[PDB]
This record gives C-alpha cells, sequence and structure tokens, in this order.
C-alpha cells in the first residue's frame, strides 16, 4: 500500500543528510588540523600530511554530496514495434504521457515540479512544447510530465523508452547503464525473437546480474478462451524461463516466476485514464498490478545498493582515517615545557577528543543507515 519506491526516497534524504553533516565535520576538523600544524610554537603535533589528508577528504566529500543529490531510479524498456512499450509506460504513469510514436531516439520520461508537460533535446535548455513540436548516432528526447499527477515521477523514477529493438546497432547502452531495471516488452501474439534476445545478451555481458522483466503485452488477443489461454501461457512461460534462467543465466528458476508477466497495457491505460469489460479484464489488471508491486520492490532495493552503498563504505573509511589523525594529534600533544605551553597543548588535546567523538557519532549514524536500508549488514 505504501509504494516501495518510498524506500529509495527515504534512503536518499537520509544519505544526503548524513553527507551534509559529514562535510561540515571534516571541514571543521581540517581547520583544526590546519591550525595545529601552522602554530609555530608547537613541534609536529599535527603534520603537513595530516593537513593534506583532511583537505583531500573535504574536497572528496563535497562532490559526493553533490552527486547523491542528482541520483534517481531508472527503468528502461525495450521491444519490437509494436509490442507496446509506449503503452506499458503510459499505463504505469496513469495517462497518455507518450503519444504516439515513431522516431529514432530514446525517450525518457521525468517529473517536473511544475504543472505543464514539455520536452528538451540534447545540448539545449529551451523547454520545447508539451509534445506537439515533438518530431548523429544516438538521439535522446527527454519528456517532462508533472509530478503531481504521477506518484512514480514524484518518487524519483525515470522511465526510458528505446526505439524499436527491431529497426540498428548497439553502443546505445551508455544511455542504459544508469538503469536499475531493464524490461523486455514482448508481443504475446508472437514468440520471443533472437533480435529481442540479442539486445539483452549484450546488456548481460557488461552488467553483473541486471534486473530483467519480461512483459508479454497484448495479452488481450488470447482472451475469450479458458483452455487455450493456459496452454499458450505455459508455452510463453517456457521460452521466457529458458531465456532468463539458462540463456542469460541472470536469475534462478524460482526467482524468474516473479520476472515474467502476462499483461494488457492498452486495457490498463484505458482503465486508468478513465478516472475522470472484455473477458478477464480484472485478472489481467490485477496481474499488471502485481508486476508494478514487484517491479517497485526490485528497483527501489537495487537502486539503493548500487547508488548508495559504496559511498557509505567510502565515508566509513574516511571517518576511520580522521579518527586516526585526531588520535595522533592527541597523543603527540601528550608529549620540559612551561605552564603556558602546557595549557595550549591541553586545549588541543580536548579539541581533538571532541572532533574524534563526533566522528564516532557519524559512524553510528552511518551504521544506523546500513541497518535501516542495507541488509544484510
Ligand atoms: N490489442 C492490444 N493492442 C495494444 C496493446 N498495447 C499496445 N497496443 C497497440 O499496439 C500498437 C503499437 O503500440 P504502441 O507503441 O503503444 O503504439 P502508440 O504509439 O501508443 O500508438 P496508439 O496506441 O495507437 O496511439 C498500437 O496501435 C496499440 O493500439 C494491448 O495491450 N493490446
Amino acid at each position: 500500500p505504501v509504494s516501495p519506491l518510498k524506500h529509495f526516497v527515504l534512503a536518499k534524504k537520509a544519505i544526503t543528510a548524513i553527507f551534509d553533516q559529514l562535510l561540515e565535520f571534516v571541514t571543521e576538523g581540517s581547520h583544526f588540523v590546519e591550525a595545529t600544524y601552522k602554530n609555530p610554537e608547537l613541534d609536529r603535533i599535527a603534520t603537513e600530511d595530516d593537513l593534506v589528508e583532511m583537505q583531500g577528504y573535504k574536497d572528496k566529500l563535497s562532490i559526493i554530496g553533490e552527486v547523491l543529490s542528482r541520483r534517481h531510479m531508472k527503468v528502461a524498456f525495450f521491444g519490437r514495434t509494436s509490442s507496446g512499450a509506449s503503452s506499458v509506460i503510459n499505463a504505469m504513469l496513469w495517462d497518455k504521457v507518450l503519444p504516439s510514436g515513431i522516431t529514432n531516439c530514446f525517450l525518457s520520461v521525468e517529473g517536473t515540479d511544475g504543472d505543464k508537460a514539455y520536452l528538451m533535446t540534447e545540448g539545449s535548455d529551451e523547454k520545447k512544447s508539451v509534445k506537439t513540436v515533438n518530431q548523429k548516432a544516438g538521439c535522446l528526447v527527454r519528456v517532462f510530465w508533472p509530478k503531481a499527477k504521477c506518484a512514480l515521477l514524484r518518487d524519483d523514477l525515470v522511465l526510458v523508452d528505446s526505439p524499436g529493438t527491431d529497426v540498428l546497432d548497439s553502443w546505445i547502452d551508455k544511455f542504459c547503464l544508469d538503469a536499475d531495471v531493464f524490461v523486455l516488452v514482448a508481443n504475446s501474439e508472437s514468440t520471443l525473437m533472437n533480435t529481442e534476445k540479442h539486445f539483452f545478451h549484450k546488456v548481460n555481458e557488461r552488467l553483473s546480474k541486471p534486473n530483467i522483466f519480461i512483459l508479454n503485452n497484448r495479452w488481450d488477443a488470447s482472451a475469450s478462451e479458458p483452455e487455450y489461454m493456459e496452454d499458450v501461457r505455459r508455452q510463453h512461460m517456457e521460452r521466457c524461463l529458458h531465456f532468463l534462467v539458462e540463456e542469460l543465466k541472470v536469475v534462478n528458476a524460482l526467482e524468474a516466476q516473479n520476472r515474467i508477466f502476462f499483461v494488457s497495457a492498452k486495457e490498463v491505460l484505458s482503465a486508468r485514464k478513465q478516472k475522470a469489460l472484455a473477458e478477464g479484464f480484472h485478472a489481467r489488471l490485477q496481474e499488471f498490478q502485481n508486476f508494478e508491486q514487484i517491479f517497485e520492490e526490485c528497483i527501489s532495493q537495487s537502486a539503493v545498493k548500487t547508488k548508495f552503498e559504496q559511498h557509505t563504505i567510502r565515508a566509513k573509511q574516511i571517518l576511520a582515517t580522521v579518527k586516526n589523525i585526531m588520535d595522533s594529534v592527541n597523543l603527540a600533544a601528550e608529549d620540559a615545557r612551561l605552564p603556558k605551553e602546557i595549557d595550549q597543548l591541553e586545549k588541543i588535546q580536548n579539541n581533538s577528543k571532541l572532533l574524534r567523538n563526533k566522528a564516532v557519532q557519524l559512524e553510528n549514524e552511518l551504521e544506523n543507515f546500513t541497518k535501516q536500508f542495507l541488509p544484510s549488514s
């Protein structure tokens, strides 16, 4: 009932918060180390190498927080014209966000904070019209739709439509590695082609266990028929299971059950846009809904790990080195001198212990962050 996407948005705000505190802390600590090293009436209590380390960390953390900021979930769709990739996307959103072709470029869909749809094309910041004015290697058109109308877009998801995998070459995927999920939209009136497989083979080789879903769309055209339906499904199931589990070897048999879905995107869209019956419209709609719920669980989870974990790790290492540096200052300062110099060294002692204690606080919070958002810690 709570969109599983919220898991990603919550992790995002938590990890950006932590890295805010993180940058503040290492900035303060750099000043301290810098003060101590440049103080001319001390003898190497803090060193130039201590200083350079901290300055490096300050600069490193600055732009991690900047890329965390821009991180989002991405799902990419592929299919022959016309298994209905665009109708699948339009139905996940609840409107005809993508009319109606078609043109050789990737089509992504993002949310705007505004109220009006519009377009943008490579190397221009002009917001071109709603889509009306819609139509030398790869071409991307970014479509923007109001967040207030689609929960998916509000919750940090980008959907990408490829041009028909039917119609030319394959150095495409540098639009496509950002993607946390790839979805093959199949034509259930036909059979899984090798041209369809060929693309996901070249995705499998450059990505370790990518998440792949197969939508056998157009599942209307096999309606009306109770016995016929189960027999054709079993046959599509075999080719889909075989492809994922054995050809792509990207998922085991029992997992693959929750990667393959029989669906009617036309129906779902029509039913969803009508909010201001064929044979088995309800069962299919439920099925599209189960897909959404599993998809959202899968993308949110995967996206947190691949986009947030390593930065979390990096932060832990950084906090370790700053603790070692504080300790080193505290200890060096512990080692005859006047009672004027003695209380200067004591001031430095407890400033280092304070700095060191916050580092430990921030390690707590980071640990805390991996428990809530990164099993199995
Ligand atoms: N019968 C059936 N047709 C579908 C379904 N999904 C998409 N289509 C049709 O497949 C054709 C090509 O799919 P799309 O890529 O979605 O085409 P489109 O650009 O949206 O064109 P229109 O939907 O006609 O406006 C269209 O004519 C759709 O009507 C479906 O679930 N069932």
